[PDB]
């Protein structure tokens, strides 16, 4: 089908100018991850994740659900293309929370060419969602609506890093090789279905807000206040987990019974 830009902008609550400016890119990059949560509900429930434009719009834009990295950034790319931006897909190997080896190119991000300069954009990283586009300028410290970020060079590739707890912490590493939807479909198949993929076995969710970030992993809820404390709470029951997801985090669980059942079966909570 075509992309319904009005419907997407409605989903994310964007009523600003429709053009291919840096101002617009910034506004969209902030609004999207506040409106659409990061979640792995479908992979966890063993439901297929479809990346074609029709299915993304129906799941996320019309159906009011969220998704993980490919869903977020494919949708975001479609929207930016509709607005007249020059945008391409990239891939990355995740470094955040891993152990120091080479991980699979399991993450999607975007490249945006704007007023003669290269930016990256990424509204789909689960560990810490970026809320502004970043100039691809190695070393430079860049303010965002949340944490500062920087891109550094390493060998013949780049790392994206965030300033967290007074340290520069690597999120992921990438090069500028272009990626297409077909490339993402292979990785998506692996992450959504492989017995080795943790996206099948854990509940992982996040949503940005103006002054904070909510992050959930299993029965642990973290609320990170901007330039402030992080509240940590342990979620006691499968029912409470579902309630936290659906209330606080704005996540829709299509089959709550099967969800709670799996949470109990797999011992995610007590």
């Amino acid at each position: 089908p075509p992309f319904d830009l009005d419907a997407y902008l409605a989903r994310i609550g964007y009523t600003g100018p429709r053009n291919a400016s840096l101002d617009t890119l910034k506004a969209l990059h902030f609004a999207h991850p506040q409106a659409i949560p990061w979640e792995n509900i479908d992979p966890f429930l063993g439901r297929p994740v479809r990346l074609d434009l029709a299915a993304l719009q129906d799941k996320i834009v019309l159906g009011g659900r969220g998704g993980y990295c490919f869903e977020h950034n494919l949708l975001f790319m479609h929207a930016l293309k509709a607005l007249g931006f020059e945008v391409g897909g990239l891939a990355a190997r995740v470094l955040w929370g891993q152990s120091e080896a080479i991980t699979a190119r399991s993450h999607m991000l975007l490249r945006v060419e704007l007023d003669g300069r290269t930016y990256i954009a990424d509204v789909g990283f689960g560990g810490l969602t970026l809320t502004a586009p970043l100039l691809l300028e190695p070393g430079r410290e860049q303010k965002t609506p949340h944490e500062p970020f920087r891109i550094v060079e390493a060998d013949d590739h780049f790392r994206l890093q965030a300033a967290i707890g007074g340290d520069w912490r690597s999120l992921y590493r990438f090069d500028l090789q272009p990626q297409y939807e077909v490339d993402y479909s292979v990785t998506n198949y692996f992450l959504s279905t492989s017995p080795t993929s943790h996206f099948l076995s854990s509940v992982i969710a996040a949503r940005a807000a103006p002054d904070r970030r909510y992050a959930l992993r299993g029965n642990r809820l973290s609320i990170h206040h901007l330039g402030g404390r992080t509240e940590q709470t342990e979620i006691a029951t499968a029912a409470d987990l579902a309630d936290t997801l659906q209330g606080l985090l704005g996540i829709i669980i299509p089959d709550r019974t099967a969800f709670e059942a799996k949470v109990r079966e797999t011992k995610i909570v007590e």
